[PDB]
């Protein structure tokens, strides 16, 4: 079961040697993408989440401060522009951190949620870059939460919460663990001791199982690791919840308490939970084994009629189907039969089959057939077009049955 | 007047030092962007047209192919991979030349309509860099069509129709141009004569006014140019239709005919309308004054109680107006005047101030003004949220007057 293959099967996506480490998304791969995207976004408009658009690319000073140039320097494409050096954005968060430096803040707007889907390049070896898996550019769901220390607590039990309801529309599974201070950092231990304190006890309040690492922890914050499990029994990488103590410093970043103090530092949390949309594309190609969730699908309605002599009607149908916005298309080919249409939708892993005759044509109704083959028997355009909506609202595991 | 001061004003956007020609997005211009990406995929859905995601950088042997080395290396930023010569994109169309190659095409799926939001980088002089009307970095609403000679002539019909219901919704005005054969230019005679042909045809067809301005078109082909008149009475370069034989030429592109002659090349049509999302910014942020249409707009709704008795109210009516995805915010101070705080709404271009106060609360209703100060009275959320969508979803340029 593989993802490349499977990509180029379905009219995905597709790779060139042109652009290495880089995809090509036909179509039908926009459309699972986009897709993705606006799931998180949705659920972004439940938790209080705010979506910002930053650069590309920013002068050599910005990656001096963040750290990047003298720890992550071989992962960035660097080139030299009117003398002064700059590089494409390898993470999201400097740029951030400038939108929060913009200007003064107060406790008031703690805490900051700001989201940034941004294109992201970091330089990979050639002979390391495989399919979607490793690759140069990927967009990721990315957010920071810039918060108060004492807020933590409650940030990171929404946290997990966000984590559950995705990966619950997956099916996926998960594990916690807990990786706390390491001999070698940088920061107040009394910082760190208060914040790993908070994170063991919303861990704790959240009710699921995890391992403690102690000392795995990274030199500028403590992070909570989560690794998924699909349908296949693999596992997988993607989610993180990482706290930043060092940021904070080096841009200087300041808030106003109820207090009075201006000087008070906040803590930024680095948060991601689909990992990288690409890489994520192929974790779910390979565990659906391209059968797509009628939601996710990029081949929703395939409409059918029986005969030249009503087509004219199945381009009707279609036409009500796509303008409810279903990804939904029509077979005219005089030069096939029924049956050969019908196995090639489902071949081609169409959720619903629609096939008009003369009684769906004289009553206004659609028969229905499913990808696997069950026949739902005939309906009404209406009704059909409502259920599917509600399948697709909901994001239903398996559509085609629950119908 | 100016978008930079605007922009500053109502935290949509800001500019800075470490990234020059790129922009900062807050959320509030966030949500203008992705609003005015969502209203051109509306049409495009509408249209026939397939959105793609495609690579940001690319080998140079592709801008060598396309021609851009040769010609446009001034304004393209490269860096070294392993060796090699690596560049990022200015533009979409090789990218798109290679999605078409990637499989063989048949006659049946022309016209093929490929659409791109992706990322463009120019390198502009730091001294030419102002605002969002000269970047470096921009998303510009971007498409090719591959169509057959022939199609071309209705083709650009629905490109004119195109252009014409994006601007309706703005109240632009346009003037049309139409630039033909200069005295350099590559290419079969016979093949530019058909194409202005169609043009000057569809041109006419329109029933609109246009001019000929013989001699002024690209080398590689013509092209109608279209020039925006906004409210201010300024006139805007934003939307292209320019013709490209060269192009096929140089990718070697071809499409089985249904002749069974494969050999055959097909047309590209390059085509923008609002040209770059971030010139489109500027220009309505200048012609608004700041003062956004309701579908536009970052801030629409602001609920304000009067006193704390109901200070609960409001939250719960914010939130039902936040979950009909309206962008909603609510004021709770209690050191402001009811009047204070309905002249700041409006102040910060809020498009309707809902004042809740008991009698409000008691029969589950609000009570409306007006970014002018108009005052619709009474009405209960129901309707309100109805009346709301329905000024959303039709895009009304004037929502306050109309409601
Ligand atoms: C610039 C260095 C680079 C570090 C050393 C990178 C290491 C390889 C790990 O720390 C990576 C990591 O987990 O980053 C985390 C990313 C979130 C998912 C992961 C991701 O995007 O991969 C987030 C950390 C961002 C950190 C910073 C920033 N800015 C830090 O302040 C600076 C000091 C980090
Ligand atoms: C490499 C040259 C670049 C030309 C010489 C530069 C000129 C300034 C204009 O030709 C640019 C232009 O109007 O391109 C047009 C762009 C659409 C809006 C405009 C836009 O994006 O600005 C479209 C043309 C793309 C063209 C090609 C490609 N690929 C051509 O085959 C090659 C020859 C283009
Ligand atoms: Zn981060
Ligand atoms: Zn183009």
């Amino acid at each position: 079961s593989d993802h490349r293959k499977i990509g180029r099967d379905q009219e995905l996506y597709f790779f060139h040697e042109l652009s290495p480490g880089s995809c090509f998304f036909l179509p039908k791969g926009a459309y699972i993408y986009n897709a993705l995207i606006e799931f998180i976004r949705s659920e972004y408009r439940k938790r209080g989440f705010q979506e910002v658009v930053t650069p590309n690319i920013f002068n050599s000073r910005l990656w001096m401060t963040s750290g990047h140039w003298q720890h992550y320097s071989e992962n960035m494409f660097s080139f030299e522009v009117e003398k002064e050096l700059f590089a494409l954005k390898p993470m999201n968060c400097p740029g951030h951190c400038l939108m929060f430096d913009h200007r003064p803040r107060s406790w008031r707007e703690l805490p900051l949620r700001l989201a940034d889907f941004g294109v992201l390049h970091r330089n990979e070896l050639s002979g390391a870059l495989t399919g979607l898996t490793r690759v140069r550019r990927f967009q990721q769901d990315d957010a920071h939460i810039f918060c108060a220390m004492e807020q933590i607590e409650d940030e990171i039990k929404g946290c997990l919460d966000f984590l559950r309801t995705v990966y619950s529309v997956f099916g996926f599974s998960f594990k916690l663990n807990l990786s706390t201070r390491p001999e070698k950092f940088l920061g107040d231990i009394e910082v760190w001791d208060q914040a790993e304190k908070q994170l063991e006890n919303s861990l704790n309040e959240f009710g699921e199982k995890w391992e403690l690492n102690s000392g795995d922890g990274a030199f500028y914050g403590p992070k909570i690791d989560i690794q998924i499990k699909d349908a296949i029994g693999r596992y997988h990488q993607c989610a993180t919840i990482q706290l930043d103590f060092q940021l904070p410093i080096r841009f200087n970043l300041t808030y106003v308490s109820h207090d009075g103090d201006d000087k008070k530092r906040p803590v930024i949390v680095h948060r991601a939970i689909l990992g990288s949309v690409e890489r994520m594309i192929a974790i779910l190609t390979e565990n659906y084994g391209g059968k797509w969730p009628f939601w996710l699908s990029p081949r929703q309605v395939m409409v059918v009629p029986v005969g030249p002599t009503c087509d004219e009607y199945a381009q009707k149908v279609r036409q009500q189907f796509h303008d409810a916005k279903f990804m939904a298309d029509i077979d005219l080919d005089p030069g096939c039969t029924l049956n050969k249409k019908i196995r090639n939708a489902q071949l081609a892993q169409y959720n619903f089959i629609l096939v008009v005759g003369e009684k769906e044509k004289i009553s206004g109704t659609v028969n229905i057939r499913t990808r696997d083959n069950k026949v739902h028997g005939e309906r009404t355009i209406s009704e059909t077009i409502e259920r599917l909506q509600q399948l697709k609202e909901f994001r239903s595991k398996q559509a085609e049955e629950e119908f």
